[PDB]
């Protein structure tokens, strides 16, 4: 009976594969190891009484994974044990889930109820790995077993999660994905053919909500996530989950060919979003997450089983984990038999928005000085998942974020912790703009907190472009700040012959009305040193402001550099020194922040910062440049170039040119030249004058080396 | 012409190893490498001008080490480019050494001047380094270039280092073994008998310094050096050093033999003094310092070749780094040979003081509950690098720190932060005892911070027992303060039944007067709950104190549990949850701190701690029991057992014994019974009544299951 994710034939050809030594079996002796110890615990069904991290909530969790493993396992070996275990626990369900009434931790404030769980999307969750368990075993069963896990068990939590809570089923979020995921697979093992067209089309059919709706609104032509990447790896589990059910039992759907390929689209840009094997924190976003976790080797297996790509090898040889599926058979088989090709890391501008002209999620990435990625969002909202955040960027580099995003505050799954959910600081500091790498206006976050203004405004992609020197990208948004036009460029370059790598930024502010500015740079490392004069705040430290924020971030110093190169250096834990050289008028202070004032019950962390503050300004320009400089080993006790190499640094403007002078201590002075107008063909020309000679690039940009 | 730690045999050895396939050939091929891409850049014997971890600094640095690889080179391809290199580096230093002046950096205050260097402790290794490259290369050289090297560099270095400054030199600490083991082997070198014999017995060669009094003073007869692990490693590369090259030039003098072979011991507690690599950070240390350091992978090679201990190659393996050296290439064999047995860390009271009466250092390891160590420092004061820090402790599980020792507060070879020296904040806050998980009375430190009476004091250690369910140690001292008492046993247990590992602590202050007693708790990850009312500050932070560190706290909370069991919990990045359950009478205050007042400079880490504050007590005892528990997987997304599973605790005195009952949720109460008598036969009877029941046990310590 196995037809939705693992179907029959995946089953047969599974039992074939697991009597040969590979990768397969291995899995399968693994999973067997710790189904037939788990065997030996009696069931635990508990009343639900705990919330997220709490017992009742992990042992459920627990059991949906173990009724999903043994029902596998069924299926490959044929032995009763494994069904017998899946069905005493959907009896025990079936008895209990009639007489409960909504979550004794429920919190609806924040999340919508469920009778197992605090709220439903863990109850989601639930079926959809339940729905797939009974379906494994459904072939085990007596008609009245069968009858009372339906009665009493799937059909209940199916009601409680569509036409019981309609407007989160008919909604277009990750939690609408999970919700019609799991009562559409429920429609097609119990034969509720309603159910199949609820999921797709929402509870009314209309077409305003449900699946369909959710690939063609949440998803740009990129296959990039509106949420962002740690919510869009979240969804992806329902999404090829339902995805791979649509087409073992209605393929003539299409449902791999939707929106050329949609699903396909999603699972790679997935895979892209990361850096040493995590994803980019960006909006609410938990920074343990990784390429390892569950959607994604889910994904890749779907992936791969319907492209036999041998790129995807790469990165299912990274995760670790193979899976006792068909397709999970395939992924185990090519690893074998050394298919693996390396999976291409791209630069690459990810478009936001359903049409893909809502701003963009642009990664630019270089290794000729190591892994190195410069992230830039000048991205639309993402929803209540978003930060107030637009042109924000981070930068990565050997194997490290060095220049940072909050993500969220929320303790995932630790009940001590507001039950993992997320805290009142996720509101006060972790969404606000002073929390992240752009620009701020008078104490006030974009959009001065207005969802439903920054839900329908966006960045404009200006340009992206990428080449082995020089990656470059900009964009603009004039309504983070009415009257207020934000304009960003930022590059990733790199000198061949010095083996050096430059972060360049270009922040231009233009109003008509005279605002205070600051730009903060967060940052993971020890301040070791500075161009000016610093000393921290000794026996008292204040909060730095009152709101957005700024109330959360204790003062610790405060400078005012001389007109000229202001230079900041700290040291991280991956061996390299970092200076952030910018250009200052005199007028403009550096604040030392570091984070945890108004934080009653420790929920923030001490994380550090500095901040550019140019007060009364009406058109300003933050330039500057990030240098990843020198070695630092303390294993061997040597430690080279600890100081910047950056002696000058220039900015001008010639024409439609934008051009930066870095002076280099005994070396030649790197020339970042680049058009700034928004079509430039490949083969366009340019000239500008620099120090009286000339200089002559082809397209976007070039970086000049002179002597 | 190599007779040093490298003589002729191994050089044959080595060139014959290089051609077959194996660990030494690619260990050679990569050194070949890196020397032949060094040869490339003209050499640079700057005049020196910068401190720690400046360019001339580690221009010097690099340049013994060049000197060194390339000689080795030169043996192993006899091909002259190699040692025309180093020749003409060694030429460049005779002419350059005679014009210098003492260092313009130098800070006396800190350490000896140097001319190549600030301090002369770096001069004396790059002539350990250097006197071998010399050996190395002499064979190639003209009798003028040798006349030259030898009269304008190597004599000149070797006197400043011994006769200019005499002190040091006959000094028995780390900084002479360095100055006595460039000085003996380069009386090998340059055929100056007088200058070995007084490299082993002082400059008026009467005993009172010199290398063998350092030997016979330095070490315990458990091969413990009496500075800490962090500088026994340092110390370490010129004892076996020196100790290798007596061997292969006087022989007659059975220096491996010499005091019950105190090298070979040495070479093996210095493995011993790590946790997963890296050294116990006690005393002034750098936390990073692990055993790949080079002076613990040369002893590692020395004493394989001495013993051939297969457990040795362990160790090697882990520190992945294979010697140019005959000793190394005996490493290599072994390894390609397969011959590696796993190395045994082990529970172990490493005395103290030249003949082991001066205290201890203690650790207790268990593997049941994965790999855990209870480090106990009983010890002496280990001189001028010495914290003061009576009893105090550490607690290492999964990996990683959880109870924690500050270091030194010093940025080694970062030359903007003090030249890489030891900072202000070393002497004010790392050495104070409230950055120590020990007893602080009045906000005191031990001995009140007087190094010539902590010199002359030191606790007793009164019993060590480990079997495989309980290791037990107890210690105190009575002159940390004027009449007052410190006592303090540690217990790290486990139960087999469960998976649960517990370390208990039971801490005895007594004194005919009154005082404040502080127990501190510093520790590593996130606090998430207390079971006590908790509310940090929230508007402004301020100094809990304004002395002996005190001045360097931050105070966040305060809390003032009731009478009864106080619980805190955090959650460490290794995934487990730790919680501290200990005994409070209504009067203790529990304070939470973060490091970070009066650092101007952005010296001092934030790092996190509690203390446990009772006022006007003359006698009192803090129990406490630190409780690893539950999994927190991220990348799963699973937790279990978060909350605490400690219910009750109760410490009681039943005649001889100690009796600690920990109630366990759902579990068999843990019950701890040791004898505290310093003598206690192995099949001594102990017997006791808890609660109407009668146990008995034989020897030390039982840990009982009471269901
Ligand atoms: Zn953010
Ligand atoms: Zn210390």
């Amino acid at each position: 009976h196995p037809n939705l994710v693992i179907d029959a034939a995946d089953v047969d050809a599974m039992q074939g594969a697991v009597a040969k030594p590979g990768r397969f079996r291995s899995a399968f002796l693994a999973s067997k190891s710790a189904v037939d110890h788990a065997l030996q615990v009696p069931l635990a069904v508990p009343v639900p009484t705990d919330a997220g991290g709490g017992y009742t909530h992990e042992q459920h969790k627990k059991n949906y994974q173990l009724m999903y493993n043994a029902g596998v396992l069924y299926q490959i070996t044929e032995d009763p044990k494994y069904a017998e275990r899946v069905r005493d626990m959907l009896l025990a369900y079936a008895d209990l889930y009639p007489t409960l009434p909504l979550h004794p931790k429920r919190r609806p404030g924040a999340e919508n109820p469920g009778k197992l769980f605090w709220q439903s999307l863990n109850e989601a969750v639930w079926l959809v790995y339940t729905i797939q368990a009974y379906d494994l075993i459904r072939p085990s069963l007596s008609n009245a077993e069968a009858e009372k896990i339906e009665q009493g068990a799937l059909r209940p939590v199916a009601k409680f999660l569509s036409v019981e809570s309609p407007a989160t089923f008919n909604k277009v979020h990750n939690h609408g994905t999970w919700l019609t995921a799991g009562v559409g697979m429920a429609g097609y093992v119990l034969d509720e053919p309603e159910w199949v067209e609820q999921a797709l089309l929402d509870l009314d059919k209309s077409g305003k909500g449900g699946f369909l709706r959710q690939l063609n609104t949440l998803f740009s032509p990129d296959g990039y996530y509106n949420e962002g990447p740690y919510y869009q790896r979240y969804a992806l589990m329902p999404f090829v989950t339902f995805a791979k059910a649509i087409e073992n039992n209605e393929p003539e759907r299409g449902i791999f060919k939707y929106r050329d390929g949609i699903v396909m689209k999603a699972i790679d840009t997935t895979i892209q979003l990361s850096y040493n094997n995590l994803f980019f924190p960006i909006n609410d976003a938990i920074k343990s997450k990784g390429i390892d976790t569950s959607e994604l080797v889910l994904g890749v297996t779907i992936a791969y089983g319907e492209s036999g790509n041998p790129q995807l090898l790469d990165i299912a040889d990274r995760q670790h984990q193979i899976l006792l599926s068909g397709d999970g058979l395939k992924v185990a088989q090519g690893l074998d038999a050394g298919a693996l090709q390396p999976y291409p890391f791209k630069s690459f501008a990810f478009r936001d928005g359903k049409d893909g002209d809502e701003g963009a999620l642009v990664v630019l990435r270089q290794q000729t000085d190591g892994d190195q990625a410069l992230v830039f969002k000048p991205a639309a909202q993402g929803m209540g998942h978003g930060h107030f955040d637009k042109l924000t960027w981070q930068f990565y580099d050997r194997g490290e974020e060095i220049v940072t995003d909050y993500g969220a505050a929320r303790f995932l799954n630790v009940e001590a912790k507001n039950g993992g959910r997320y805290l009142q600081e996720n509101e006060t500091w972790a969404k606000q703009t002073i929390a992240h790498n752009t620009v701020v206006v008078d104490e006030t976050s974009h959009f001065d907190n207005n969802l439903k203004i920054a839900n329908r405004n966006h960045p404009e992609l200006l340009f992206f472009h990428a080449d082995d020197q020089v990656k470059i990208s900009a964009a603009e948004i004039d309504s983070a700040y009415p009257g207020v036009s934000l304009k960003r460029t930022l590059a990733l370059v790199n000198n061949p012959e010095s083996g050096n790598s430059f972060a360049i930024d270009v922040f231009g502010v233009e109003s008509s009305q005279k605002h205070q500015l600051d730009l903060p740079l967060h940052y993971n490392g020890q301040l070791v040193d500075t161009n000016f004069r610093l000393q921290g705040f000794t026996d008292s430290l204040k909060a730095l402001g009152t709101n957005n924020g700024y109330q959360h971030l204790w003062l610790k110093a405060r400078g005012k550099p001389d007109s000229g190169l202001a230079q900041v250096t700290w040291l991280n834990d991956n061996g390299r020194f970092y200076t952030q050289s910018s250009l200052v008028d005199g007028k403009t202070e550096l604040l030392f922040t570091e984070l945890g004032a108004n934080d009653p019950n420790f929920n923030l962390r001490s994380e550090k910062g500095f901040i550019a503050r140019r007060n009364g300004a009406r058109s300003h320009t933050f330039v500057s440049v990030l240098e990843p400089h020198g070695e630092y080993n303390p294993s061997k006790e040597f430690t080279l170039e600890a100081e910047s190499q950056v002696q000058a640094l220039q900015h001008r403007q010639a024409g439609d040119l934008e051009l930066i002078a870095i002076g280099i201590k005994n070396g030649a002075t790197q020339l970042l030249a680049y058009n700034r107008s928004s079509n430039v063909p490949e083969e366009l020309e340019n000239i500008f004058e620099y120090d009286g000679r000339k200089y002559q690039f082809t397209g976007r940009a070039k970086l000049f080396q002179i002597t």
